[PDB]
DNA sequence: TCGCGAATTCGCG
DNA sequence: TCGCGAATTCGCG
């Protein structure tokens, strides 16, 4: 890749670094491109954050706290870069999530079921929860024009491509992307409002209906549609991508640094 | 109550009516409140009508769809009126969900936990999924002004004042609604942006931080705090007022429906 | 301690 | 059939 990008991708490739350590080393990676800014690492916000954030915003927000030790914890962590005027702005935010082990299952000669005969097991919706973190990132930078939150998914409910699992046995158990007893893609699809998944979709998006204009918060959503594992290599250029958009949209507030020093 | 409220109340009150029986006693309240008028009710809604409202405010948004199929179903329903343009627009969902049973625990000698000697429970995170649907609504109603989303919380992880619960022995569990340990409203919070809880927040908000504008979509979020059940009748007057609310934001496209008829 | 997160099995029309 | 929903027990710093 650019530069030092396809050297950071090999590195995370040969480790199989977690998502969290994948943004860890994305910081690591800005912060060479970039000498002249200020960046950091971060593995939750509080609540209280987020609430003084959407008081600057209107009076009326971020009014209750019922837990004040109360916080968000993204598996993946936030990283973030200092502006021209102290303070800190949100670059990136990942997150990556499992569900469905009909693939592990059918591998091994195992039957599951209240009955211990079904070939795969019907979906669950744990995968919903992930609209609440998506929500409360979307609070805390609602006064910015980017939305760095990226989304990973993988297992046997987020196929995008139909594949067949070969049992101890020989019989081979063909499932469909498409059937809704796994497939649950669409349980998250309003996280981006039906926006092409496994794209950028950082830059909000301005619309309207009647004269009024509406502020879009789409998140990037990935998945691995084949059933495998999530490569190390391209997680970390989905989300250097996307952070380097983010300085794009923060260009504005960073000139000062890149120049003046 | 004004008018014919009290009375449909009561009938609520002497059936403890479910959620979704008492949306369908609102829709008659409103069709004998306003003759002139249209009412419905549904207990789902397809992602492709969804899909095709994105559609229709911007030709990039609801282009996903990986079961065709696939569907929303509040435990409420959804009500809606006919419009003087011949469309149906939602003036009420209504969603009932339940988290914590400390208290029954309590009631009884039940010692919980992996070792069973735990009065009680830490309380998991189940409740996030109330996101979705809310997800959904929100991009359903992406071009109006109103959102008619009610959320109804009961249980021991949703406590706004401390209880004392006395167990067959005699001995007092006093709970600390404030304690993390159980509590979980803030788990929610980012559905309304942190303004006041068990308040019609019906009528959207429009704020901005820059020469930019933006329209907010607050749910309303009532929880019974005593971790009592809920009153149906006090769920009707809540879920009426709030449909009430709907209309007033629509009046401007219901007037030829009041007059000429 | 206290508080957030994993993501599951299976009922229901 | 196929597809959505209930909301749980307990590990982890």
């Amino acid at each position: 890749s650019q530069g030092v990008i396809g050297i950071f991708g090999d590195y995370a490739k040969a480790h199989d670094l977690a998502v969290g350590e994948v943004s860890k080393l994305v910081k690591k990676a800005l912060s060479n491109e970039y000498p002249q800014l200020s960046f950091r690492y971060r593995d939750s916000i509080k609540k209280t954050e987020i609430n003084e954030a959407l008081k600057k915003i209107d009076p009326d927000l971020g009014g209750t706290l019922f837990v004040s030790n109360s916080s968000i914890k993204p598996d993946g962590g936030i990283v973030e870069v200092k502006d021209d005027y102290g303070e800190w702005r949100v670059v990136l935010v990942a997150e990556a999530k499992h569900q469905g082990k009909d693939i592990i299952n059918i591998r091994n000669g195992l039957l599951v079921g209240k009955r211990g005969d079904q070939d795969l097991m019907a979906a669950g919706n744990a995968i919903e929860r992930s609209h609440k973190n998506i929500s409360e990132i979307a609070n805390f930078m609602l006064s910015e024009s980017h939305f760095p939150y990226v989304l990973f998914l993988e297992g046997s409910n987020f196929l995008t491509e139909n594949i067949s699992i070969t049992r101890p046995d020989g019989r081979v158990v063909n499932l469909e992307y498409n059937s809704g007893i796994l497939n649950r893609l669409d349980r998250l699809t309003a996280a981006n409002y039906g926006m092409p998944i496994n794209s950028n979709l950082c830059i909000n998006k301005f619309v309207n209906h009647k004269d009024k204009s509406i502020m879009l918060q789409a998140a990037s959503i990935y998945t691995q549609g084949d059933g495998r594992e999530w490569d190390s290599k391209i997680m970390f250029e989905i989300m250097f991508d996307i952070s380097t958009t983010s300085l794009r949209v923060l260009g504005r507030d960073l000139f000062e640094q890149l120049t003046s020093k």
